[PDB]
């Protein structure tokens, strides 16, 4: 379950700035320097910010 839509939608693990760097998306979300590199390859953008048909 997930009540708060605040967290890396890639790995789904509470991000910890202190622990590791967080990539602030241009939409208003945080990611993991690593994850941000994975999603880019796959071909999917912020799966949280609903968009058009695609995505
Ligand atoms: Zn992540
Ligand atoms: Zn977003």
């Amino acid at each position: 379950g997930s009540s708060g839509s605040s967290g890396c939608p890639i790995c789904l693990e509470d991000i910890h700035t202190s622990r590791v760097v967080a990539h602030v998306l241009p939409c208003g979300h945080l990611l993991h320097r690593t994850c941000y590199e994975e999603m880019l390859k796959e071909g999917y953008r912020c799966p949280l910010c609903s968009g058009p048909s695609s995505g």
